[PDB]
């Protein structure tokens, strides 16, 4: 069984050792995460010896539709292309029918950094987190490109207090669609209005949550309450005016009056 890369355009590996290509080109150093989508190891590569992050799908493909499921991420990944507050894709290859990642390595996700500090974000924090997200939104956006699952598990930090916009395994191309977080999802979604819009209003939510250290509703009379236009009058208070002047933009209820990405970071308050 041999590696075939994947792409939508090896030193350390011979071919003839029992041992999968991952396991003879990494070393692995700790393991980051694994869900029901597979796991996600802190490797150095046995070739450069650089730091990745490399994610692997849990079980082999069940079909040819699991299979071409998957595989769209790393299709997402290309359409991104090169952006510093986006997780640049590195290669990607399949063996056994498990698929391999393998991106750059990031600090912990924007919800891990929430967790570690157990309060809410000073302000200073959230707005560079903001403004490197809403850079990351305005690049996928500019391209037709929608995010469809923007929450602080799919942000990671950078060094020197930035971050990157990851997990592009749900992106889709406006011109097919699957199950986002519903936390975090935009109103018009529920009733198939799909568009850049929806990415705006999952940053808000993102923005509510990590600066007023508040859990989102899954569903129930809390949902509707964050899409009336109306920000938490509980939480809402410690956050200054200017950040809640853009909440409320961000979490405007109709997408036809949404602010975009391009109009927030065009803003006094957004500035360099
Ligand atoms: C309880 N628990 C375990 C968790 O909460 C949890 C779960 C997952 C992660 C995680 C996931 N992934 C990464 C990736 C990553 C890899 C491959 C890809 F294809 C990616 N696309 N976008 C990004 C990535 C990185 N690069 C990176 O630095 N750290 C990551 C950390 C962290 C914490």
């Amino acid at each position: 069984l041999q590696p075939r890369r994947v792409s939508f355009r090896s030193p350390g590996y011979d071919p003839s050792r029992p041992e999968s290509f991952f396991q003879q080109s990494f070393q692995r150093l700790s393991r980051l995460g694994h869900g029901s989508y597979g796991e996600v190891f802190k490797v150095r590569s046995k070739e450069d010896g650089r730091l990745y992050a490399v994610k692997r799908s849990m079980s082999p493909f069940r079909g040819p539709k699991d299979r071409a499921r998957k595989l769209a991420e790393v299709g997402s990944h290309e359409k991104v292309g090169q952006h510093p507050c986006c997780v640049r894709l590195e290669q990607a290859w399949e063996e056994g029918g498990i698929l391999y990642l393998q991106t750059e390595l990031c600090g912990p996700s924007l919800q891990q950094h929430c967790e570690a500090w157990g309060a809410s974000l000073p302000e200073a924090q959230v707005w560079g987190y903001l403004r490197d997200t809403l850079l990351a939104l305005a690049h996928l956006h500019s391209q037709g490109l929608v995010h469809l699952d923007v929450k602080p598990a799919n942000i990671f930090l950078g060094p020197r207090g930035r971050c990157k916009l990851g997990d592009f395994g749900l992106l889709v191309e406006l011109g097919e669609v699957q199950e986002g977080d519903p936390r975090y999802m935009a109103p018009e979604l529920l009733q198939g209005s799909y568009g850049t819009a929806a990415d705006v209003f999952s940053l808000g939510l993102t923005i509510l949550e990590v600066a007023c250290n508040m859990e989102l509703p899954h569903g129930g009379e809390g949902w509707q309450q964050l899409r009336q236009g109306y920000l938490p009058p509980e939480f809402t208070a410690g956050l200054s005016s200017e950040l809640r002047s853009v909440l409320v933009m961000m979490l405007e209820p109709d997408p036809k009056l949404r602010a975009t990405a391009e109009a927030l970071l065009a803003l006094p308050v957004l500035r360099q």
